[PDB]
């Protein structure tokens, strides 16, 4: 069904739909220090997950979120990929986003695996974009079909607005 | 002993030492086909592990080993990180050693933990140089104990040449 590199990729377990609740994780940061869902409680949260910000649409759905959502209080926008620390960091640097949140999955995939991204057959993330409540609820979720597209801004940020 | 960061690290396994053969493996390439042992059949191999190429050390040295060692017949260079491909294949047009052949052990981490190099405490490669012979024995071996330092590359280079 999704579709990778022009050929279907599938998954392993059920994907976290509206209404369920936002698995907690721990990812490490760009200064190497882990974070999970605590770290972020009291705040609404983005959840916007990407194969490699090292490849066009995922570097602009990165930078373009984290703009067109910094105006927006009570809010946070987590970014999670396969990329290493070390590349998250360059990346920042790059765009000027220092303070950008990303988060690496490399050491466990448990993020991916538990929420059901991890692509069976290339073992990085799959596009998609999450929109949860201060409760961790989630109020929306797009599972980009054709991951080498960009996602649906307008929906997710419209979303978190109402929110 | 070998440390990272400052503090001491440990692995898990026995790491392989000169007289050895060294072990197959399935890493993930720039262009995201996958490469074994059997894909260098018949050549001298100079494998030089490092924990990331977005980090100086690890750059100098993948530079160091490609150029040094460069023209050396019937000889390359594998540079083996946890770098994603996008990683691995950015670096070298920035360095512009497009030719460079980078592998990585996202995927699996299967190298790292057959080889016994991926780090407990960071699921990263440790940096290690490897000289393989034709029927792939490892003629020489370095394992820097401080993982933040360069490893001997005058030593390496030499037992390379000399094989």
């Amino acid at each position: 069904m999704v579709t990778f590199l022009g050929n279907p990729v599938s998954f392993t377990g059920k994907q976290l739909q509206v209404g369920d609740k936002a698995l907690d994780f721990s990812l490490t940061t760009t200064d190497l220090s882990k974070k999970s869902l605590a770290d972020f409680d009291g705040k609404k949260k983005v959840l916007s997950v990407v194969p490699s910000i090292d490849t066009g649409i995922c570097s602009t759905q990165t930078r373009r979120f984290n703009e067109e959502l910094a105006g927006l209080d009570n809010t946070v926008v987590l970014t999670v990929s396969m990329d290493l620390p070390f590349a998250q960091k360059r990346w920042c640097g790059a765009e000027g986003l220092d303070n950008a949140i990303m988060l690496s999955d490399y050491f466990d995939h448990s993020f991916g695996r538990d929420y059901a991204l991890l692509i069976n057959e290339w073992h990085l993330l799959a596009r998609a974009v999450f929109v949860l409540d201060t409760d961790n609820t989630i109020r929306y979720v797009e599972y980009v079909d054709n991951i080498n597209s960009e996602p649906n801004f307008e929906a997710a940020i419209a979303a978190a607005k109402a929110l």
